[PDB]
């Protein structure tokens, strides 16, 4: 029963045991407050601002905030007390000043951190509304700021907002959607309910239990709907004019807006204007509050989004009722994205091939693409949870999937909408940090959300809980308190080979036209083999292996690979293609040449018989015969010891890659180095595949088939240096893309190469860390560079769109 009384506990920190009644946060949201709890916790008598009349009043106790002469020291003035009554100024029109240290009162240990977050704050908000938003627009510009923050997929609040909290992919974390059925509950998260509260929905440990579990006390971060802002401001002050045993180092505020508006009124809708003034004014009231306590130069303030906001109207909605026949068989999950799974377990006669056959292509302009969840782009890391279903469909920003019309008209209500693909530049957010820890007017390059939990440990002196940030890749963002990042170590050491077989010991049905054999390059061809030009194709040292494995150096002309004795193929293949060079063909008399390496034993080799006898698997090569240096040193490329299985479908892909647009790099982008190889995932949790983990082999042999293939591209960042010759900064672009028997998901595929294949690559653009995850390996090994610029590079994402 909710019988006890909350006076001297309002907004108390502990949760008190039940059935005593409540004085938390959260109470309200477990019916289960003291019934005094309004009266004593949520006063409003009289508003939230100080007006000259109120100046040194009689202290009042039924007041919402206080204008006495006693308030600063009961630390329950409104913001405005000190302007108002004092002569003082708004924190908005002081001039910035560097915070070099931390400025704060006697008892303070460390800067405490606030977390300002805000919800469907689109990063071109930043710009488009600056002249409405002066506090905000003090912090961006006095403090560090990136242009925009990518969130994660799916661009929903709960997922991003507990990857903020965690670290953690939504896969990792469990949170993977604003609703979802979880099949082993057999029960459903929604925003409305009650079964959201239980703690069996989120995993991963969020930086409020960091924070306890190493002697740093939390704030609530979760506020009750019905507690308004200015109380939830007010709150925070006041908890941090607590005594130091008991005050937390930690804050949270959080608005709805201007999400909230956002999808009545679309993102720029005239409606927009008035809630991004409201957001603003709840920052002056902090930051007043924060300057009255003396704080404000002492504190960290991240201002941070969730995700943006796109316009979405009802008649731009794809309905499956359209496409399917077995409608009435299927549960989506709509919206922004789609999720299909049966109506019915109880129904072995459903087949999620003929559901995915029935949503491709079927309409020239259909505004969805279905995808296995193991097929999506590998960037989101979307597909390693129970919760996610098997089919999913990738819906076009702007629009939207439903079941049936029925579900539209019996459920226009709405102008905006988010959830998309997080590349899409309309669900882009907003990361400000202002403070003594964070830098005085810099601004860093664009960085992901999953990032962030990493600095705000730093920020607090935590060590961080296993996540999927890079730590360190954003100590760009710190004047101080910055991790201090090491290489990992390398686990495998390489052999390096001599020739040691004999062509008559090998019988792998391989042939080829080479036998049409002078010491001037006799000795060049030896050198060659041994190391020579290994600087010019290996230009940032070679990969480490992070995993226990038994490995070859190879070094050629044109390239240098690591060959793996376990899984017969190279792990990475690395090359360099200058601004100037040549593209050839593959001589007709060297169609089908396949050659055994002289350095390589027979029984650690592929097979040429492997590949005629299996009827659905082709060959293609990691370094490319189009692009050798010459006749004569084309011919290491068809050395057993360089080809991979392709699917003849991908074949189209990856020769159009290889032929055409390595050197189209080339010249855009004065040389390129290039890093190939192949990726095993079959359980898609992003992670690379053990031996005993692979699922397809080439008919009758021990070759492993690859679920994807890599390429990390690097060149200079100043693009008048060579590739080959850089001295500063570099540029990398990457992708990984699924090794596939059909081009189903390039609905243009039946056309040239030229039409389509580009943009496949596009979709499937990646992170130089997330080839690092899938493969084992650790790049750049030997540059010179700074490792932390290092970790930058390795967590840049190439995205396609346009500027901002
Ligand atoms: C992003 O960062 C994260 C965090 O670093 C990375 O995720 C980690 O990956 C690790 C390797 O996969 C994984 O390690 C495993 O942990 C098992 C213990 O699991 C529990 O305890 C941990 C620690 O407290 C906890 O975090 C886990 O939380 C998961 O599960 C709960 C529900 O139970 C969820 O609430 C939560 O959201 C989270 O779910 C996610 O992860 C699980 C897998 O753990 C997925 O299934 C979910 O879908 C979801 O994504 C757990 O509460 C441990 O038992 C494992 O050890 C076995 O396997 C290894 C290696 O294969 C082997 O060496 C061991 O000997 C052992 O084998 C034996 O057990 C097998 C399984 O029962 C059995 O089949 C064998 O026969 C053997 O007998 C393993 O070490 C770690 O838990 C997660 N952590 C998280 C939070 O996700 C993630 O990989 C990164 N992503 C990228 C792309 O880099
Ligand atoms: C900064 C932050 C805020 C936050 O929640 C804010 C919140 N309060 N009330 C809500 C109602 C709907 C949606 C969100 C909220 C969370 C949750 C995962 C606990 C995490 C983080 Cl990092
Ligand atoms: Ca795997
Ligand atoms: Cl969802
Ligand atoms: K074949
Ligand atoms: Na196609
Ligand atoms: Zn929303």
């Amino acid at each position: 029963a909710t019988s006890g009384s909350c006076k001297g506990r309002c907004f108390e920190l502990q949760e008190v045991g039940p059935p005593d009644c409540r004085c938390d946060n959260l109470c309200k949201s477990y019916s289960s407050c003291c019934h005094d709890f309004d009266e004593l916790c949520l006063k409003t008598a009289r508003g939230w601002e100080c007006t000259k009349d109120r100046c040194g009043e009689v202290r009042n106790e039924e007041n919402a905030c206080h204008c006495s002469e006693d308030c600063l020291s009961r630390g329950d003035c409104c913001t405005n007390y000190q302007v108002v009554c004092k002569g003082e100024s708004h924190w908005v029109d002081d001039d910035c000043e560097e915070i070099k240290v931390p400025e704060c009162p006697a008892g303070f240990v460390r800067p405490p951190l606030i977390i300002f977050s805000v919800d469907g704050f689109r990063a071109s908000y930043m710009k488009k509304g600056s002249k409405v938003m002066p506090n905000i627009e003090k912090l961006r510009s006095c403090g560090t700021h990136a242009p925009y923050m990518r969130p994660v997929y799916p661009t929903k609040t709960f997922p991003n907002l507990y990857t903020l909290a965690t670290g953690l992919y939504p896969e990792s974390h469990g949170i993977v959607g604003n609703s979802m059925y979880d099949p082993v509950f057999d029960a459903s998260f929604h925003l409305r309910g009650r079964e959201k509260f239980n703690h069996r929905w989120w995993g991963g440990q969020p930086l409020w239990i960091t924070a306890t579990k190493q002697g740093v006390r939390a704030g609530t971060f979760f506020w009750s709907v019905s507690i308004p802002h200015e109380r939830r401001i007010l709150t925070i002050l006041q908890w941090l004019s607590l005594p130091d045993n008991e005050r937390p180092s930690v804050y949270a505020f959080y608005s709805e807006q201007p999400d909230f508006s956002g999808h009545k009124y679309g993102p720029f809708g005239p409606e927009m204007t008035n809630p991004l003034r409201e957001i603003d004014k709840t920052v002056g009231q902090l930051m007043d509050g924060l300057k009255q306590l003396r704080l404000h130069r002492c504190v960290n303030v991240i201002f941070v989004g969730d995700h943006g906001m796109e316009d979405v109207t009802c008649d731009r909605t794809e309905f499956l009722s359209n496409y399917l026949t077995n409608v009435d068989d299927i549960t989506l999950v709509p919206g922004t994205l789609g999720r299909i799974r049966a109506k019915s377990i109880n129904n072995s006669k459903y087949d999620p091939k003929t559901i995915i056959a029935a949503l491709t292509c079927k309409k020239p302009d259909q505004h969805f693409k279905p995808y296995m969840k193991q097929h999506l782009p590998k960037r989101l890391h979307y597909a390693n949870n129970r919760r996610i279903e098997d089919i999913h469909l990738l819906v076009d920003r702007r629009w939207h999937v439903a079941r049936k019309p029925l579900d539209v008209y019996k459920k226009c209500f709405f102008q905006g909408d988010h959830g998309f693909d997080n590349k899409v530049n309309s669900m882009q957010t907003v990361f400000v940090g202002y403070g003594p820890t964070f830098k005085y007017r810099t601004k860093v390059p664009p960085f992901e959300n999953i990032e962030l939990y990493n600095v705000m440990c730093d920020l607090l002196g935590l060590k961080p809980a296993p996540n999927n940030g890079t730590h360190g890749s954003l100590n760009h963002l710190l004047r101080t308190n910055t991790f201090r990042p090491t290489m990992p170590d390398e686990v495998s050491r390489p052999n390096y080979p001599g020739i040691m077989y004999l062509q008559s010991e090998f019988d792998l049905g391989c042939t080829c036209d080479d036998k049409v054999e002078n010491k001037l390059e006799e000795l060049n061809k030896r050198l060659h083999t041994k190391g020579s030009t290994k600087e010019r194709h290996l230009l940032y040292g070679r990969p480490a292996v992070l995993y226990r494995t038994s490995y070859d150096i190879l070094y050629h002309t044109d390239f240098e690979s690591g060959y793996s004795e376990i899984f017969l193929m190279p792990l990475w293949t690395s090359y360099t293609i200058s601004k100037q060079a040549e593209v050839s063909s593959i001589p007709e008399h060297l169609t089908n040449c396949v050659r055994p390496d002289v350095r390589v034993s027979p029984g650690f080799s592929q097979n040429c018989l492997a590949y005629k006898n299996d009827k659905q698997m082709s060959y293609g090569f990691l370094f490319p015969p189009y692009l050798s240096s010459s006749p004569e040193a084309k011919y290491d490329a068809f050395l057993v010891t360089n080809m991979v299985p392709m699917y003849p479908a991908f074949k189209r892909v990856w020769a159009y890659f290889q032929r055409v647009l390595v050197k189209k790099y080339a010249s855009e982008r004065n040389g390129v180095n290039v890093i190939s190889g192949p990726i095993f995932d079959y359980n898609y949790d992003g992670l690379r595949d053990t031996e005993d983990e692979i699922k397809q082999y080439v008919e009758g042999s021990s070759i492993p088939v690859p679920t994807h293939y890599y390429s990390i591209i690097t060149s200079c960042l100043d693009f008048t240096q060579p590739a080959d010759k850089c001295d500063g900064p570099l540029s990398v672009s990457s992708f990984i893309l699924p090794h596939r028997p059909d081009n189903d998901e390039s609905c243009n595929s039946s056309e040239d190469e030229s039409k389509w294949v580009e943009e496949l690559m596009k979709m499937h653009t990646a992170r130089v860390r997330d080839i690092e995850h899938l493969t084992g390996l650790d790049f750049y090994r030997k540059t010179s560079r700074s490792y932390s610029e290092i970790l930058t590079l390795k967590t840049y994402l190439h995205t396609y769109e346009s500027e901002i």
